[PDB]
């Protein structure tokens, strides 16, 4: 248990009341308190879960992310103004950090705080003991769902390695004089081992902020830190799925025939793949209980819906994206029946799948990758949003995010590729490229067909299939696969003429070649150029 004195050490004073590690029951009662007003206020939906509103911020704010440049982080961090390649690791002075800290601690002073102690990492030897402090009940609920909930025995000897203070209600009015992006802030200090959040209510900032910390600590110890989902079959076969947001990591790893290890952040050490989290954070936009039953059923009491539209009668309108297309729901991992327990970990991965939502409709549904192409595509981290608000006519805008999660990388991309490659090699892991995106029909490939391709990969149907090489990208695509429509395996078939495909394939190839040029500093990246597309 905590005391007002342990908080005073953090710089927080006059603490009225501490709600230490609240149970789901209390949180439920706290969120439904009819006296709550504003963004703290939750509503009860017909499914039994409470729905909240994160306010103005319905997603992350990378432009407000800062890391203090001191003697601990100077020579190790991948700085946005130092290292080649664009990133969000903006340097912050120790003095400006102290100003932001003052703003947050004064904000949490004289309040009734919610303190949640949890773990980030399923293995005791590499895990972080994090202490979350907030004045908003649903934020404590979010960290309870997302992080690893300690047992009574573990809380007994609990010593926080990292502290995260959420001062969402406060903003920095001096930001203009200090040279920051805005009045908001998501700052990190590795000397003090702390995270400060101000102005933004979005819970994703606490989750991804700790992921960014694991992404810094782990690789330096020779452990792969990955933005991937993961599951194991009955035979002990572990599969990992990399990919950016909305590409299918969550919808595809939640397979009723395989034990879910995790859905978003995993490490890979000598023993194998381990989850960092204690829950799942699924996307609910246009959620169908028919296509994704396990995820739909995980939405019940204790799950936390965010930004979804709740009608007057309590029913949820999952199709409504008027506020945001990034509607979410977090829930304890146990809301999914088929999962690995008690500890979310398994053996080494032998199947590495890179998911990509190709808006250009150029990439094939599935391709077996060569060792060089694995490394080339990992560092490229391609995805394409069919943006332009789709009120214009067409706009397949691409995104090249190194390691399929550049937004959370604390070290140079190659450091991630390196530890990952050595792990894949010791395990004899195979890599595959999967397009959960578009083809020539202008429609996204159905979840049904994608799941069939994932099955073909996991059971070796793909590995034994006869394959031919796709021009330019030089991808080995299967001639056919059991359960999947043969017409779609070759992307050129979905076009009226293979000449239509050709045009776009060249455009995408140039984008890839242009993008990869920022890795041709070393003989390694220069060597991998032969693994990329050629016109
Ligand atoms: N063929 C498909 N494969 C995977 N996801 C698909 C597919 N078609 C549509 N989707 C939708 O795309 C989104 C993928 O989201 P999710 O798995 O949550 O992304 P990630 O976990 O990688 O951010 C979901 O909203 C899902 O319903
Ligand atoms: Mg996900």
């Amino acid at each position: 248990g905590l005391t007002p004195q342990e908080l005073e050490a953090y710089g927080i004073s006059d603490v009225h009341d501490i709600v230490y590690n609240p149970s789901y029951d209390l949180l439920y009662q706290e969120e439904l308190d009819p006296s709550l007003t504003g963004y703290e206020r939750g509503v009860l939906t017909n499914l039994g879960a409470v729905a909240v509103d994160t306010g103005i911020f319905t997603g992350r704010s990378p432009k407000d992310k800062y890391i203090v440049r001191d003697d601990t982080t100077r020579d190790t961090f991948w700085w946005a103004d130092k290292g080649k390649g664009k990133n969000d690791n903006k340097p912050l002075s120790p003095e400006t950090w102290q100003h932001l800290k003052g703003l947050v601690t004064r904000q949490l002073s004289g309040k009734r705080l919610f303190v949640v102690d949890a773990f980030c990492g399923a293995n005791p030897d590499t895990r972080l003991s994090v202490r979350f402090i907030t004045e908003v009940a649903w934020q404590a609920h979010f960290v309870k769902n997302m992080f690893i909930r300690p047992s009574d025995e573990e809380l007994a000897g609990f010593k926080p390695d990292f502290i995260v203070m959420n001062g969402a209600k406060c903003t920095n009015p001096q930001w203009k004089e200090q040279g920051l992006n805005s009045e908001n802030f998501v700052a990190f200090n590795l000397t003090e081992r702390m995270q400060l959040i101000g102005g933004t209510w979005y819970g994703g900032e606490m989750k991804k902020g700790m992921f960014s910390m694991m992404n810094y600590l782990l690789p330096l110890k020779g452990i792969a830190s990955m933005h991937c989902s993961a599951n194991v079959g009955e035979k002990g076969d572990v599969a990992v799925f990399f990919g950016l947001s909305g590409t299918g990591k969550t919808t595809l790893s939640t397979d009723p025939k395989r034990r879910l290890i995790g859905d978003d952040e995993h490490g890979w050490d000598d023993d194998g793949v381990f989850n960092f989290e204690g829950g799942c954070y699924a996307k609910t936009i246009k959620l169908s209980k028919e296509a994704e039953p396990e995820i739909y059923n995980a939405i019940r009491r204790d799950a936390l819906l965010e930004n979804v539209t709740v009608r007057e009668d309590g029913t949820i309108d999952f199709d409504d994206g008027s506020k945001t297309e990034n509607t979410r729901v977090s829930y304890p991992i146990y809301h999914i029946d088929n999962i690995v327990k008690p500890v979310s970990k398994a053996g080494h991965a032998t199947k590495v799948i890179f998911l990509t939502a190709d808006a250009f409709g150029v990439l094939p549904p599935v391709s077996r990758l060569t060792a060089d192409q694995t490394q080339y595509h990992f560092l490229s981290g391609f995805t394409a949003k069919l943006a332009g608000t789709e009120r214009g006519i067409t706009e397949p805008t691409p995104t090249f995010s190194a390691c399929f999660g550049a937004a959370f990388l604390s070290l140079h991309p190659t450091q991630y590729a390196e530890v990952l490659v050595k792990r894949m090699q010791a395990a004899g892991a195979q890599a595959y490229l999967v397009n959960t995106g578009w083809n020539g029909t202008g429609k996204r490939i159905s979840i049904k067909d994608t799941r069939a391709i994932i099955d073909a990969i996991l059971n070796g149907s793909l590995d034994n299939a006869e394959t031919f090489t796709l021009p330019m990208f030089n991808l080995a695509i299967p001639t056919e696969l059991p359960g999947v429509d043969t017409k779609i395996l070759d992307p050129r078939n979905t076009y009226a003429s293979p000449e239509q495909w050709q045009e776009k394939a060249e455009t995408l190839a140039k984008l890839f070649i242009d993008n990869f040029d920022k890795y041709t500093d070393t003989p390694a990246g220069a060597a991998l150029v032969a693994a990329g597309p050629k016109l």
